[PDB]
Formats: C-alpha cells, structure tokens, sequence
C-alpha cells in the first residue's frame, strides 16, 4: 500500500554516501494535488536534530550522517503529507528505525588492578581470583562483545614463568605449577588481556596482583 513504511534497519558507521535514501513515503492523494512531505521526532526536528530528513517533493526519507548504536539504538519519527492548499491528507505515519551493531568498542576491564591471594601450599588447579572485562558491542547475535581472556606476562619468572593460567571465557586465574614459595617470591604481577571477537578482535590490558600468603 501507500502511506505505510516497514521498520528500517541501519548498520551504524555507514560510509554512505550521505545523505542516504532509506525509504520513500507516498500518499495516493498526489494524483489529485501536489503533496509536501515532512518528518518530525527525536532525530528529525528535535534533538538530535537533523540526523534524518525527508525530501519535500519526492517523499524520500534520508539519513544525513553515520549512526552510533551505543549513543541511540532506535528512533521513532513521524511522517506527514500536506497538500498545496495546506490540509494534511494523511494521519502522521509511524517510522521505526533500528540501529544494528558493528564492533567498534574495545573491551574494558572493570578495574585497572585486581588482587587475589593463595596459601603457599595450594595444589595445581587452584583458582586464585576472577577478573572481568566488559564490552559495549552486541554479544548476543555476534562476537562483537564476546571477550576471550589470556595472560600477557608474569613477573617475576621465579621459580619459572607461566605458573598461572586464565579461563578463556570466565576470567578465572588458576595456578598450574608447583613451587610457590613466599620466602623467595612473595608476590606475582600478571598483566592480563581481554580480546573481543572471542580472541580475534582488539585487546585491552589490566594487572592482576597475586599475593602468596603467610
Ligand atoms: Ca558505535
Ligand atoms: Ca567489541
Ligand atoms: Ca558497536
Ligand atoms: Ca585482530
């Protein structure tokens, strides 16, 4: 029919070119007279003003610039159709616009520094602590916001290096070697990493400080 518009999905960070046609509004009343189209709503005539617009004569709905999903993920605008003699010829039309995700956010550890402690005599397999990173991108239908964890490096490297691991998805740091000795090394500092696209994407760091208890 005319004067209907299906919900519209727009991936954020479009390259365009801009302005960009999305949909065309039309009233059947335009055989019988000249019609002027307009658009109102948050994103059109109210903040953020002028992201969307509509061509007066043609009814083309237009996007004027790239969208950001994490700023605004959905718009509801309203289309109007007014004849040349000034009478509206349609009831204002609901235009729904959905902003879909691209992976444009690095993960963030919730703290710059995490602390955990174990007794000197714990067995290999012992959970020390659980660190967490978040990611603002979609983690439901994509891996854009799915974080894989890894250990970047360990200091010091006595009695040897790679004495801990991290659970790839939970962030649980565990001890995988024997040989802890508070007297020799009372404390380890682990730089830890969080990578989105489940390990294929971009990566941030944090520190996890492990104390060997007395
Ligand atoms: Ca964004
Ligand atoms: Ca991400
Ligand atoms: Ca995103
Ligand atoms: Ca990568």
């Amino acid at each position: 029919r005319d004067w209907v518009v299906a919900p519209i999905s727009v991936p954020e960070n479009g390259k365009g070119p801009f302005p960009q046609r999305l949909n065309q509004l039309k009233s059947n009343k335009d055989r019988d007279t000249k019609i002027f189209y307009s658009i109102t709503g948050p994103g059109a005539d109210s903040p953020p003003e002028g992201v969307f617009a509509v061509e007066k004569e043609t009814g083309w709905l237009l996007l004027n610039k790239p969208l950001d999903r994490e700023e605004i993920a959905k718009y509801e605008l309203f289309g109007h159709a007014v004849s040349e003699n000034g009478a509206s010829v349609e009831d204002p039309m609901n235009i729904s616009i959905i902003v879909t995700d691209q992976n444009d956010h690095k993960p963030k550890f919730t703290q710059d520094t995490f602390r955990g402690s174990v007794l000197e005599g714990v067995l290999p397999g012992t959970s020390v602590m659980q660190v967490t990173a978040t990611d603002e991108d979609d983690a439901i239908y994509t891996y854009n916001g799915v974080v894989a964890y890894s250990i970047h490096s360990q200091e010091p490297k006595d009695p040897h290096d790679l004495m801990f691991t991290i659970h790839r998805s939970t962030g649980t740091i565990s001890v995988i070697s024997s040989g802890l000795d508070r007297e020799k090394v009372p404390e380890y500092t682990l730089t830890i990493q969080a990578t989105d696209m489940d390990g294929d994407g971009s990566t941030t760091t944090a520190v996890a400080v492990v104390e060997i208890l007395d």
